[PDB]
């Protein structure tokens, strides 16, 4: 059939063949069938989801099969023939739950590489299959492995840098897209969409299944499942809600440390260090009179809303 | 007598013999007699609290007296006698205000490895102890030197990255504790007890002589002295103050952005955004009529406690 | 004339020959005409404001034309005579708008070197003049160019880390000013000005043109343009943000605190509050009220506590 996706990856595996991670150079949204019939053969898939590891010298015979068909694809081939280290093969018939690890790498490459959106994809049962791993500046290392691997680094007068021991590497030790930058990549998740146009600045954060449409300046903290509209700056500090789906639409503002946890609709300010949950009473103002006090979750995807806190009482104020 | 810790350590010197560093892979808390009769003569430690430098042939023989006695310290010793760095034993009569790097090093080790908690032990003058050094990818580096390593590295196309400029090192390049996850290593310190089952989120950060009991979620900022209760979580960009001694019991939950300038009993919540400090006069309320104005002081330690701002008139409010 | 600065950089270039980056070493302002008039007819320079690449038989005559000049630079151009890099001469006859990428590098340095203060130096266009570069361990690198290298460093078990994609790099890379301590050192932008005695937290964060007088504990945000007087603390996630918004002497900010206007010396503001320009303050008196004005006409002003009433949610401000 159609498949869904397929990606040929290079991956670090545990002393018991654990994988623990997959880099995938190339991952493909909706293969050409041609491309999975010159592969399949040689890497025994018959159907279904499933990550097939092969040697270096398949990785050859794939290389070879690929010349004609995509000169991309078989140039990686060639490249991964030669690897020190163990490949994968990623061929999903269907966008269902992830059922390895190696699949569950896949869909957050299919993510960064902006190759599908957030909710795009499914990504239910991730979390057991993505195992906490030390990230180290060798790599990916097995927390049953780390501390004899630091002592050694000691003796030669080495460190061995441990910089996020997590169940998610950070997005840009696999891929940087196009028009994009990130301040500081500690804070972008693999897994995360960053839009063209999008500057991520130091206090911005974007988790997995989430991220940006771009443009956009992101200094603030996009959680799980949230996505942000074109031309929304998000200001230092803010946050988003980590149940309806949480969204920010096109043209927003955002100001500092402020909270949001309902959606945004489009063209909406938000006042710095104000926090809005579903169930914020705010006094909705017209053209600024008084109209009824009602529940910010009844205002949640109204476009070109203004929330300020009123200074001389604290009372929160939408001005439509 | 019997030894507060001690423990066998691979550290660093700068040019003029002062000690950056140091590495304690297995530290020890109340060593038995046994290891320390072994290992006293081969050092020379008559008493006190001691930072004493070893040669590689001590280290064969410190081996070698405790193969029998403690096998991990003994393969221990035998690596550190092949180390291309200097060694140093630190044996501590007592639990006292810390004389020396390699004293001030191995306390803080002892919290990390959580063998005692926050408060547990004797930091005082620990300032002055730790110099403030650079951190890079070739480890520990006199300020003083820097300039210099940082040139020669650009001439060969090369970085010397300088990722911390600071008296206390990151936590996980001297120990990983088991059942833990930390996004952003770089915001726990050397001396911060992560607790099984705690995860620190990017924005959380945990200083030295504080963390969690866990399990726990720390997305907020936990405070030098500040100790987190189990199951207690702290919300986005939340900060406890770093006197009464201020923490939190167990249960708790802290919203985004909220302070807490006051200890916090057991199963309390705090709103998000609202700041509580010992003088903030609070609207305790009932089953949510009014009782009176006390301030947040009179109420700390108090089990059950509903801190919130009140988005109508701004007051600020307890509910029981 | 009088040069306004010149130094002699290593830097990094891409395929098209673009520069991506310069490190100088040991930049100096004002340099004697003496170390300049040896200096000039080697490279070639005439006036103005050049960029001159000079080659490895250049930094040879430029150590020996500085023997007996300034030995700081006559070592530093021996080393550089070595250099397996591309090498650039950086001088500048005035403070003008940045031209080249060159120029750009080294006016950032004269910030984080602390030779010039926040303000004192022109950086108008220098957005344009800094490359986008993923920032890696192996040092910048073109992002055109860096997918590759991603793969080949994976291909031998090897990580080529990316831990910044962006216009500047972090100043530490560069360089460390004495008497200062950095716990995160990816929150601090080279052409930052970070003063003896400060303190920049993990949650503290400076960009480039802006910085602190020096002492101070900065665990807040410190924007561009933002100058912070000696002896002010700034509380965690605490931020800064048209009149030139500046902390003065003895401030402290409390906690994600907001600051939208000047702040005069020995200001206090109360942890959460976010004070902006149009923000309506209750003005108390020696704690009677007198009245409401907004926090624009407060801006500047000595001796000022502001503080939320959380009574009645009031900001109010205790002269």
């Amino acid at each position: 059939q159609s498949l869904f996706s397929l990606a040929f990856g290079v991956g670090t595996q545990n002393r018991q063949e654990a994988w623990l991670e997959v880099f995938y150079a190339l991952p493909l949204l909706k293969p050409s069938s041609e491309i999975v019939a010159a592969v399949a053969p040689i890497l025994g898939y018959a159907a279904g989801n499933q990550a097939l590891t092969f040697t270096s010298q398949q990785a050859y015979q794939l290389a070879d099969a690929l010349k004609g068909i995509d000169a991309a694809q078989s140039a990686l081939l060639s490249r991964l023939a030669e690897s020190q280290k163990p490949l994968v093969a990623t061929l999903l018939a269907e966008d269902a739950a992830p059922s390895s690890t190696a699949e569950a790498y896949l869909k957050l490459h299919l993510l960064s590489h902006r190759l599908v959106k957030p909710h795009a994809v499914n990504l239910s049962g991730i979390f057991p299959l993505l195992p906490n791993v030390a990230w180290t500046n060798i790599g990916a290392v097995d927390l049953a492995e780390l501390a004899e691997l630091q002592l050694e680094a000691r003796l030669k007068g080495k460190l061995l840098e441990v910089f996020s021991v997590d169940k998610f590497p950070k997005m840009t030790d696999y891929v940087v897209p196009a028009g994009v930058r990130i301040a500081d990549t500690a804070r972008v998740r693999l897994g995360a969409y960053i839009g063209e146009g999008t500057t991520v600045m130091h206090e911005g954060f974007v988790n997995f299944n989430a991220g940006t449409e771009g443009p956009g300046m992101i200094e603030g903290r996009v959680s799980a499942g949230v996505f942000v509209g074109k031309g929304s700056d998000l200001g230092g500090g803010c946050s988003t809600m980590g149940n309806i789906v949480i969204s920010v639409g096109e043209g927003c503002l955002i100001g500092a440390n402020a909270g949001i946890g309902i959606p945004l609709g489009d063209r909406n300010i938000v006042e710095a260090g104000l926090y809005i949950t579903a169930g914020t009473k705010v006094a909705l103002l017209d053209e600024n009179a008084l109209v009824k006090v009602v529940k910010a979750r009844d205002l949640a995807g109204q476009p070109d809303l203004l929330f300020r806190r009123n200074s001389q009482n604290g009372a929160v104020e939408c001005k439509t």
